[PDB]
């Protein structure tokens, strides 16, 4: 419906589970005369691991490389809406169908009506393929789960691509940290996952704006034009502290909008808002994924 664009450069770290979604998804696409016979694509991938691994993120990565397929986002969030889903598969091939959350499956009514989706698994199909995710694959029945014959887990970040991470969420915000302070929030962060670290810099992003709408005081400042960043101006205001040279008794109220110069994210910025958030896994939710990464194994 809609193409992603994620390109390989921009995930980081993941570099074994790259390998094999090169030579399990993308490989076979871009020399489908490789895959004849007896090699084709598997029928389905799954992915499991932690939480906030980078397990969806790594699915638009590999559906923007492809290129040639198609990318159909379906959530965990009704049998002819994956008739036509499976139905719309065919017709474009090559394609991929990720489903986030897979877990979703496996008391209850519409617990019934999950039998739609294993139907189109096992007909004709050769250009599709299906990435599973989910960060509680135990939970899943042995249906479905015989039906993934490929299972790749995500582990936690390593240090360079936790450092990686914290300049990748800031973007092109100001900001004073240098390549020293990245490899510094790498060590610092261990355990940590990739949504617990998209939660430290959002904080760590918003004290800007907190100083500026707190600030009593103000000063005049050079600094780029808000109309054009090449022209060096004079009349710009940024919260400064009620004594520095320059103070004025004024709030964001009498700041016109095209005037302030907004404050750089700090490194101890960064760092109050990592002391305020802990790591979300802990040791026992990862012995329970090695209980099912030995096992099932592969196909199991
Ligand atoms: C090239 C532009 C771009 O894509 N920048 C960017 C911004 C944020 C994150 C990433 N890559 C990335 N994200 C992750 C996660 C993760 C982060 C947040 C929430 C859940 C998971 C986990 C593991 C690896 N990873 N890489 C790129």
């Amino acid at each position: 419906i809609e193409r992603p664009n994620v390109k390989w450069s921009c995930v980081a770290g993941l570099e074994g589970a790259k390998e094999a979604l090169k030579e399990a998804v993308i490989l076979p696409i871009k020399f489908p005369h490789l895959f004849t016979g007896k090699r084709t694509p598997w029928r389905g991938i799954l992915l499991f691991g932690p939480p906030g691994t980078g397990k969806s993120y790594l699915a638009k990565a590999v559906a923007t490389e492809a290129n040639n397929s198609t990318f159909f986002s379906i959530s965990s969030s009704s049998e002819k809406l994956v008739k036509n889903l499976f139905q719309l598969a065919r017709e474009n091939k090559p394609s991929i169908i990720f489903i986030d959350e897979i877990d979703s499956l496996c008391s209850e009514a519409a617990r019934r009506i999950k039998t739609e989706f294993l139907v189109q698994m096992q007909v004709d199909n050769d250009g599709i393929l299906v990435l599973g995710a989910t960060n509680i694959p135990w939970v899943l029945d042995s249906a479905i789960r015989r039906r993934f014959e490929k299972r790749i887990y995500i582990p936690l970040p390593e240090p360079h691509a936790r450092a990686a991470m914290f300049k990748l969420h800031l973007g092109t915000t100001q900001n004073s940290l240098t390549e020293a302070d990245f490899r510094e929030l790498g060590r610092k962060t261990d355990g940590y996952s990739g949504a617990d670290i998209s939660i430290i810099v959002r904080d760590a992003l918003m004290q800007p704006v907190r100083k500026v709408q707190s600030a009593t005081h103000f000063k005049k400042v050079r600094g780029p034009s808000r109309a054009d960043p090449n022209h060096l101006v004079d009349d710009l205001l940024t919260p400064c502290s009620p004594g520095d040279p320059g103070a004025i008794e004024m709030t964001w109220m009498d700041v016109p909008g095209d005037k302030l110069l907004e404050p750089v994210v700090s490194m101890s910025d960064m760092l109050r808002s990592l002391s305020n958030t802990k790591p979300t896994v802990n040791e026992h939710d990862l012995l329970k994924l090695k209980k099912f990464t030995e096992d099932f194994g592969q196909e199991g």
